[PDB]
């Protein structure tokens, strides 16, 4: 599993469950092409987005639909979404864990990159 | 000054100086139109991006070139940039301060909305 | 003003106003001695904690009463308080700004050290 | 496992390995009594600090020795340690995951509380 995302809710102190996200890869013509998508599980985790063979060098974008998450809890948040944009695998294949911590007016994202 | 950005460096404990950023507004045709831009000052702050008459309701994107900042310090970063996307909505007088805290593999952004 | 504290509320996107905090300095006998205290202003800031002559090298602790802040808003928090412990060291002129970003189950603190 | 701690390094984008931490419980005489301690593993995790029977209602303090971690990497950091203080189990037994994200001049801590 070369790409995993974990999302946490800083207001309730819980995993952020059923959070949708879309992954894009920058194409040759400088456009964002859809690549994968899914929703976080009861543990706040989204696995199985891609495979080693499919996850080639490139620039990737993870767009996390934080607004729909907060609206479902009755909170009108600041951000439309949380976007993580990064170059992947340019020194060789790596495993990426993207962690996102959500508040209505704030978010933090961090990457753990292992071999 | 209805829109201000402040950027901080978590590795050196300093304002992040000379950080470039561009502000975009979502057009009717779902495209991002350039709106404003600048570089942070010695205090890590960018002022004067827009005016009250110009800063109307809409969806805005602030793209902060964090990668160029870390490259200038010789540090290898994860993110291509830090992106803040939000709807601006005047429910009464509102000033927006976007704060971004930068580390090579992590960033946090928060909005302070005042009257 | 060699030492300033700023506190922000990630749930409401506002300065955290009327937040009490105490500053302690580590004594020779490894005990915490009260040093300064106050409450944040309408801007979320606390100034005038100490002076240049008084703020000597040593180990300092800032204890921010985050629990009372969340209780005043009717929100159930995790932490008893947010604690920032640090050594102050003049290697040349140094001013310290401690920034704290508060959520009910999370807090972030950062130091900006300027000349 | 009622209490787990995970620590991440925001400069290297990796788990923070071999990070020491001590857990204290506030005693009847308002003193902090040592309770448990350990070091994070290669995954940045510390498990097995306590048991359900031992982890009674109370106020707990987790002191993470972040300074020794950064010094071992040749970085002089701002904080002496990262302290997480909280009331545990006052509505019944819970499982607590404490997550800490470390930078030389900043840290964030978050709690995930599950039944
Ligand atoms: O770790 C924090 O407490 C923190 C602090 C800031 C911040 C810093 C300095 C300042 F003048 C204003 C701020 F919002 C911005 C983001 C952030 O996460
Ligand atoms: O407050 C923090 O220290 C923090 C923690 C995480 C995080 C999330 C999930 C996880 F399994 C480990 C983490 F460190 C993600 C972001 C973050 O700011």
């Amino acid at each position: 599993c070369p790409l995993m995302v974990k999302v946490l809710d800083a207001v309730r102190g819980s995993p952020a469950i059923n959070v949708a996200m879309h992954v894009f890869r920058k194409a040759a013509d400088d456009t964002w092409e859809p690549f994968a998508s899914g929703k976080t599980s009861e543990s706040g985790e989204l696995h199985g987005l891609t495979t080693e063979e499919e996850f080639v060098e490139g620039i990737y974008k993870v767009e996390i639909d934080t607004k729909s998450y907060w609206k479902a809890l009755g909170i009108s948040p600041f951000h439309e979404h949380a976007e993580v944009v990064f170059t992947a695998n340019d020194s060789g294949p790596r495993r990426y864990t993207i962690a996102a911590l959500l508040s209505p007016y704030s978010y933090s994202t961090t990457a753990v990159v292992t071999n």
